[PDB]
């Protein structure tokens, strides 16, 4: 199960807002991509955008943990 | 040095672009804040914004590692 530890190299997908912000993160924690929907790229509401990015990171982290709870 | 392991609760600051995107992350990896400068909230260049967020996450991760290399 040092074999299981090398799910550090799994890519996990997180999202907030139903895909308004999507992120790709390695099991290691390394963030490899961020994809932002044009709807939330609005300079009159940066706050919402920021919250969705944090939310999508949280989603991914909780995914990593769910896939890790597999041995 | 299980005492040192509880630098999991340190807050570390990362940035890209000279502050265009700033992030706050716990030593644990948990992202707690993201702050985006209005200049890069431009729907004609989402790509740049995305790259800065990844860049700021990378910065923070490298900070966590630098502070961890302290015992």
């Amino acid at each position: 199960l040092e074999a299981q530890q090398q799910l550090a190299n799994s890519e996990v997908h997180g999202q907030a807002g139903g895909g308004l912000v999507k992120v790709v993160v390695k099991g290691s924690g390394e963030v490899i991509g961020v994809t932002i929907d044009p709807k939330v790229v609005d300079p009159d509401d940066i706050e919402t955008l920021q919250d969705l990015i944090v939310g999508a990171m949280r989603d991914a982290s909780q995914q990593v943990t769910k896939m890790a709870q597999e041995r």
